[PDB]
């Protein structure tokens, strides 16, 4: 269900499109979110997800945060996909602007061997700040299952994809 993408990849196909819209239509089986270890979802891919959940995504992670507590840096957790997914993959890539290891981002991306095909982000990147051209070669050389990148930005997307 899954259309318009480029193939960078045997695995790995890019699109430039807000992964709220996407995750709308194609209603995949998991829709990754770009979390923090506290799952505060403010702003960047994780505010707009949880704002088309109606806040559901936050009261359900509020919950998980109370019982198990926070995520690590490079870590995961699966919860509900709400009205986007099956699932949500909250995946924790490191977040440069607050002083965190850009090593972590292999880490990271490790999660979603886990599951055979997921509509994603680039993690770290945006708000995140880190380069995402760097992200994007972590997640070819990391990632072997079904990926699906959306990519918000078409001036970023341009770019990665003619520096590929
Ligand atoms: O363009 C990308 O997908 C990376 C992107 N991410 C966001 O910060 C980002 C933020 C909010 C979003 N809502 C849905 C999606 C999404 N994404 C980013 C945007 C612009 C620049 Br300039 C650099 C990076």
């Amino acid at each position: 269900s899954f259309s318009g993408y480029l193939k960078l990849t045997d695995n790995v196909y890019i699109k430039n499109a807000d992964i709220v819209e996407e995750a709308k239509k194609v209603k995949p089986t998991v829709v990754v979110n770009a979390a923090n270890v506290y799952l505060k979802h403010g702003g960047g891919v994780a505010g707009a997800l949880n704002k088309a959940t109606n806040n559901a995504m936050q009261v359900e992670s509020d919950d998980y945060i109370a019982t198990n507590g926070p995520l690590k840096v490079g870590g995961s957790c699966v919860l509900s996909g709400h009205n986007l997914a099956k699932h949500c993959l909250h995946v924790v890539g490191p977040n440069v602007n607050k002083g965190e290891d850009i090593q972590l981002l292999k880490s990271a991306y490790e999660n979603f061997n886990q599951h055979e095909v997921l509509l994603a982000p680039l993690l770290s990147a945006g708000i995140f700040g880190a380069d995402p051209i760097h992200s994007l070669r972590v997640c070819v050389d990391t990632v072997r299952t079904n990926v699906y990148l959306a990519v918000f930005d078409k001036n970023l997307y341009d770019k990665l994809v003619s520096s590929f």
